[PDB]
């Protein structure tokens, strides 16, 4: 692909994504599938990549998730959320370790979970107490949706130990509470939700908290952020140190040593994708020790050390 080209192209490019960012990450209405997102993202990092001059700030590969609503108290994160890179073949994830393995000079341990199709939160607790409910915002900023992510029941109160953390995770609606509620969203003539993710969104993201409790959310918690005292050194470890301070945890997790294992894990739930409850999107394929994540670090959007494969 020629210079003159791509420099146009990008610039459609954004100029979508963009736009499909604002309906998405802030008005939790998309107008085109999330597969075809990927695609035109998927097109732009290449651009960029063959052309590093035509990375622009607002570029989406630049920024992380959107803007904060109107009626709602601020809610910063000291430490950031950031996205994930993203990966569409046994090609891509291949790639993924063998780059991984060069920076770290070995071969290392992966902890693979599900892609779930729900919202980011970020969970904040101070002596085993809840304290605020957050949404990821703009990765800095998002939004205090405390007083909504009370009503869903997975998400305790009180911790199981008085310890002070922070905790980052995903809230679902699981397949049938969706069509219940489209369905439920029709005779009412509104217009639906695209599908869980959204359906999840546009429950906790609105001020009355009343129909809020009305809808089916559920959890699982995927991150520590803020430590405090907690003792887990590697994903695997923290995933289940998660559960014994009482978090719901998706118990699909294997860690897997090598990538033969990776992959036939990507196969078998392939296969299952669909026997689950929830709408799942994908697969996380995360560097299971935390001194290795440390090493890798994040790029300006996403972590080096995680890659979330996608279904087709
Ligand atoms: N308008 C859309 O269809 C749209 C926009 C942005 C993100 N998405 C979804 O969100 C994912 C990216 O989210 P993260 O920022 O957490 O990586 C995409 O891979 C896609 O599944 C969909």
């Amino acid at each position: 692909l020629t210079l003159t080209a791509a420099t146009t192209r990008a610039q459609e490019l954004r100029k979508q994504l963009n736009q499909y960012d604002h309906e998405y990450y802030v008005k939790d209405q998309p107008s085109v599938e999330d597969y075809v997102y990927d695609r035109l993202y998927k097109e732009l990092v290449d651009i960029e990549t063959e052309f590093p001059d035509l990375i622009t700030p607002d570029s989406p590969t630049q920024n992380v998730g959107g803007k904060v609503l109107s009626g709602f108290e601020k809610a910063p994160h000291d430490i950031p959320m950031y996205s994930m890179n993203r990966g569409f073949s046994k090609e891509d994830i291949f790639a993924f370790d063998e780059r991984v393995r060069k920076a770290i000079g070995k071969p290392v341990a992966y902890c693979c979970e599900l892609l779930i199709d729900g919202l980011d939160i970020s969970l904040r607790y101070e002596n085993g107490v809840f304290v605020r409910g957050a949404t990821r915002g703009d990765g800095t900023v998002g939004e205090n949706i405390t007083e909504n992510l009370r009503t869903v029941r997975s998400v305790p109160m009180d911790l199981t130990e008085p310890i002070s953390v922070e905790v980052r995770g995903e809230c679902y609606m699981p397949k049938q509470s969706f069509v219940a509620l489209n369905e439920e969203r029709e005779e009412n003539g509104q217009d639906i939700f695209a599908n869980p993710r959204n359906a999840a969104a546009g429950s906790l993201r609105q001020l009355d908290t009343k129909i809020v409790a009305k809808r089916n959310l559920n959890t699982f918690l995927k991150q520590v952020a803020d430590f405090g005292p907690m003792k887990a050194k590697t994903q695997f470890e923290a995933l289940e140190e998660l559960s014994a301070i009482g978090f719901r945890t998706n118990p699909e997790r294997q860690l897997c040593q090598s990538i033969d294992e990776v992959w036939a894990y990507i196969e078998e739930y392939h296969e299952k994708r669909s026997t689950l409850p929830y709408e799942i999107n994908g697969i996380v394929i995360k560097v299971n020790e935390f001194a290795l994540q440390d090493e890798l670090g994040f790029t300006v959007k996403a972590p080096r050390w995680a890659i979330a494969y996608k279904f087709p």
